[PDB]
C-alpha cells in the first residue's frame, strides 16, 4: 500500500511558565496513508478536551494536522502525544519536553 510514516512533534504555545494558561501541541505531519488516530496524554491520561486543525495535505508534506489543548503546566505533571497509524507497529508515545 501507499504509505508515509508520520512525524510526531509535541510542543507548547508559548515557552513554559508553571501557573500560566498555556495550550499543549501535538503536530503530526507527512503521514499516509490519513487514517491517524492522536492522543494527548495528562500522565498516561486521556484529555478529553482536545481540538485538532482540519487536516490538510500537500503534495510534499502529504497529511498534516495539529491538535492542541489547555493547560497550566507544573513540575509534578508530565504530557505525551500517543499517535497511532498503520505505518507504525505499536503506537507511538510522545512526552512533552521544555
Amino acid at each position: 500500500m501507499i504509505q508515509r510514516t508520520p512525524k510526531i512533534q509535541v510542543y507548547s504555545r508559548h515557552p513554559a511558565e508553571n501557573g500560566k494558561s498555556n495550550f499543549l501541541n501535538c503536530y503530526v505531519s507527512g503521514f499516509y496513508p490519513s487514517d491517524i488516530e492522536v492522543d494527548l496524554l495528562k500522565n498516561g491520561e486521556r484529555i478529553e478536551k482536545v481540538e485538532h486543525s482540519d487536516l490538510s495535505f500537500s503534495k510534499d508534506w502529504s497529511f498534516y494536522l495539529l491538535y492542541y489543548t489547555e493547560f497550566t503546566p507544573t513540575e509534578k505533571d508530565e504530557y505525551a502525544c500517543r499517535v497511532n497509524h498503520v505505518t507504525l507497529s505499536q503506537p507511538k508515545i510522545v512526552k512533552w519536553d521544555r
